[PDB]
């Protein structure tokens, strides 16, 4: 999380929906915004929540009446891909129902946010053969609102970490807002081996094998990329060891192998997986967020969640444009 030091969007109202963690409430906060309305309904992610901010975000959305939502003035969302059964009249808004993005929808139609800020996995663009774009596209530009999207990576951005993911920022087509730009790249200088915690911490994470297979000498100067020193086993998804002086590799929600969610790392002779705060800073947070006391859903949680940092960038450039509106 990198510290902003002008904050553009001081006095403007957001909505936090799909909550998970909270990152887009830690990003927005960090410039100012203050938040109206959250809404996540897993258990284990309300309970993180309420243990930082105070509140147990709202339950099921699909039963949600959009009339109940306070005014706002951005409406942020990391919601879940899926497939869209359109069969009908080329695009639009119609074409939605059935999804979770259709609740996103019937809330802008009726609330009228200035911004709606939205975020999904890197195959996005792609899903569908391109009609899973092309729906969210036609749908927003119905709403009368302008379509930008491109495909940020986190290593660009001071995350050690390889990770690429779609951002969708969306503005109302009144506001006349035709210089918004996405962030520029800069030279990276952390590396996961300034992540970790002292291995007094970490030694039960430690994971003995006997058909561990060093294939690469260990890398003596830090690099931007991932550095495979050795497989265990087949050397699969879920069985490979990283230099601690590379980029980590992506954490994902749902992955198998010995080396589950996090990947496993050649620390100090012996190889181990992340700690869930190592994890917290691999994705962005800062330590002051209070991680879930159980190590397997915070897996969970870290790999669905979002890249702080990314976040915080164009969350200022927002507010950029829609600030600069001269005689
Ligand atoms: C990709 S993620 C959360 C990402 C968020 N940026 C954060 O930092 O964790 C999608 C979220 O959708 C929430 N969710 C899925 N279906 C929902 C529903 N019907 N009502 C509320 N929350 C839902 C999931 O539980 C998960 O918390």
């Amino acid at each position: 999380m990198i510290e902003i030091k002008d904050k553009q969007l001081t006095g403007l109202r957001f909505i936090d929906l799909f909550a998970g963690l909270g990152g887009f409430r830690l990003a927005l906060e960090s410039c100012g915004a203050e938040c109206v309305y959250s809404n996540e309904w897993d258990k284990y992610a309300q309970e993180v929540y309420e243990m930082n901010f105070g509140e147990k975000p709202e339950g099921d959305i699909t039963q949600v009446n959009e009339k109940t939502i306070p005014d706002h003035d951005i409406l942020c969302a990391g919601f879940p891909c899926q497939a869209f059964s359109i069969s009908g009249k080329q695009k639009g808004f119609e074409d939605s129902r059935g999804t979770l993005f259709f609740d996103i929808a019937r809330i802008v139609r009726e609330k009228k946010p200035k911004v709606v800020f939205m975020e999904n996995v890197k195959n996005f663009a792609s899903h569908d053969n391109g009609n899973t774009l092309e729906v969210v596209k036609n749908t927003m530009n119905e709403l009368d609102y302008s379509f930008h999207a491109k495909v940020l990576n986190a290593l660009d951005y001071g995350i050690p970490q390889k990770r690429e993911r779609i951002y969708m920022i969306c503005f109302r087509n009144d506001l006349n807002i035709q210089n918004f730009q996405f962030p520029k790249p800069f030279e990276l200088n952390t590396f996961v081996k300034d992540l970790l915690l002292p291995d007094s911490e970490v030694e039960h994470l430690v994971i003995d094998r006997k058909d561990l297979v060093m294939t690469n000498q260990e890398i003596e100067q830090t690099t931007p990329k991932t550095v495979r020193l050795g497989i265990v086993g087949k050397g699969g998804q879920g069985e490979r060891i990283y230099s601690t002086r590379g980029i980590a590799i992506t954490l994902s929600a749902y992955g198998g192998g010995i080396f589950a969610k996090t990947g496993g790392y050649l620390v100090n002779g012996k190889t181990r997986k992340l700690h869930p705060r190592e994890c917290a800073r691999v994705m962005g947070y800062p330590d002051s967020y209070k991680v879930h006391p159980s190590t397997s859903q915070a897996y969970k949680q870290f790999g669905n969640s979002v890249v702080i940092n990314v976040l915080q960038y164009i969350a200022y450039n927002i507010g950029s444009s829609l600030n600069f509106k001269p005689y």
